[PDB]
């Protein structure tokens, strides 16, 4: 019956392509084929007005790719998309993050990291927090299917946590993101200087290139990991004091 649409968040390197993406679902037991879809961004991000940037048509699976054109392409920063079904106006909402070449960039895995309503880990908050007004851009990444962002989301902003990137499944959950991050990395150009996450993760921050001393762990340390990973044994809150007492 009601609409579960979603749009993905998209992070890009200025001058280079912008391209938004979305998938259109009701109820996903029904299917948005062969629709009418038009994207709309905030050009400018507090003045609640939105603009007509095109009409896309969503496949066979409900799937919609919309290219920014080269003359309406964003400048550096953080810009709301809303993209509405024009045969009944249902939509989905996303962030489009435009970036400097070389940014630097935090990952969290969502379930890994921050679960203990799952009731969140104590000192979480404040870690991102910590890297966010570090000068650092937030990405959180899960294994989920998208088709759980409308609950995701929520939750993460039911604990306040802070605004960032986000980035669901369509499959091995693994695979996905250790090459969503690597995408991010060589075609986004981002520098991500650390992960965190559960013990499942350490493979995938390997596969990134990040070392051991950039990868932040939960829960006391196990040893065939030994000389892989950094484990926040003590907990997040005692983790943000050492990061704040430099150990980064
Ligand atoms: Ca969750």
């Amino acid at each position: 019956v009601t609409s579960n649409h979603r749009a993905s968040d998209t992070v890009v390197c200025e001058g280079r392509p912008q391209v938004l993406n979305g998938r259109f679902m009701y109820g996903d037991v029904v299917t948005l084929t062969g629709e009418k879809v038009d994207v709309y961004v905030m050009t400018q991000p507090l003045s609640g007005k939105w603009i007509h940037f095109g009409t896309e048509v969503t496949n066979s699976s409900g799937r919609l790719t919309f290219p920014v054109p080269s003359e309406r392409a964003l400048g550096i920063g953080v810009y709301p998309v809303r993209m509405v079904v024009r045969g009944d106006h249902t939509y989905a909402e996303c962030c489009l993050t435009v970036v400097s070449r070389g940014t630097e960039a935090v990952v969290f895995s969502i379930d890994g990291s921050f679960t203990a309503d799952p009731k969140v880990r104590a000192g979480a908050v404040d870690v991102v927090r910590h890297w966010q007004d570090s000068g650092y851009l937030i990405v959180y990444v899960t294994g989920r299917p998208d088709m759980q962002k409308h609950r995701v989301v929520a939750w993460l902003s039911q604990h306040n946590f802070p605004h960032g990137v986000v980035s669901f499944c369509d499959h091995d959950p693994l695979r996905q993101k250790a090459m969503f991050l690597q995408s991010l990395v060589q075609e986004v150009e981002l520098n991500i200087v650390a992960g965190y996450g559960s013990p499942k993760d350490v493979a995938v921050y390997a596969a990134l290139g990040l070392s051991p001393s950039q990868t932040y762990i939960v829960g006391r340390a196990v040893r065939k990991l030994q000389a892989q990973c950094q484990f926040l044994s003590d907990g997040y809150v005692a983790h943000l004091g050492q990061l704040e007492a430099g150990s980064h």
